[PDB]
């Protein structure tokens, strides 16, 4: 039973993950509405930052996301302008995207202000802290697909 | 750049790893849940009513942040599997009232069990000052961001 309190208290932890998730996606809203866009359109501006010139399938598999939702998003940030499709001369139905000149200014935008609001919440805590969630964070991502892929 | 990039591209990566994590627990769950006959929706309201016995369906909606449909379907999966019952309410007869049988009690306690000592498998990778520190960020962020979509 020694290590009761340390799994109490780590259970309580993993068992935020859904409200934080919950509330990550609220809060971000929050910060794409101010320049015009959704949660699920942002995603798709940061992954064709990432990766210009990226296919809907590319982005599909970057973003974990199903084929439909992003086919749905691709058309509503091109018809916002946001998006322009180049022809793929190599593969003609591989259809290929980048971000245009507002896109890019959105994008950029939106991640000034996250990681602006990001040192906020940092500046309560020790880089030791923060590095330690960061550890900890990644670790147990790794541990509990282990577990579902092993046990 | 300034000086807090290195900090918060590293805490945004783990902000970004949420997601991921959010469906390796739930697939890490079943494994254990199905060992036992039952299903991750179902260990919630049997773990559910291990907190709050006697408690009605709006109830186990309202604690487990679950609408009121989810809760429905689960309730009779579980009951029809002999893991919990109901029992009348007197005071207000439409308010249906839940308990865990003997086996739904065994089932949750064995669940439970078998989660804990994997966490505690986990946690001998780290300080416990590493696992406090992930604690206490983990809320303070949930915290953060809920007053974010609240306020800004």
């Amino acid at each position: 039973n020694a290590m009761t309190h340390e799994t109490d208290q780590l259970y309580q932890a993993v068992q935020a993950t859904r409200p934080l998730l919950r509330n990550i996606t609220a809060a971000v809203e929050r910060g794409t509405l101010r320049e015009g866009v959704t949660v699920g359109q942002r995603a798709i501006l940061e992954g064709l930052s990432l990766t210009p010139g990226a296919t809907a399938p590319q982005l599909g598999a970057a973003l974990q996301m199903k084929r439909q939702y992003i086919s749905r998003i691709l058309q509503e940030v091109q018809r916002a302008g946001l998006i322009e499709r180049r022809t793929n001369p190599e593969h003609a139905r591989s259809h290929r995207y980048w971000l245009t000149p507002r896109g890019e200014a959105i994008i950029t935008a939106i991640r000034a202000d996250e990681m602006a609001k990001l040192a906020l919440f940092s500046e309560g805590f020790s880089s030791v802290e923060l590095t330690a969630y960061h550890k900890v964070q990644l670790a147990l991502t790794r541990f509990f697909a282990d577990l579902a892929k092993e046990a």
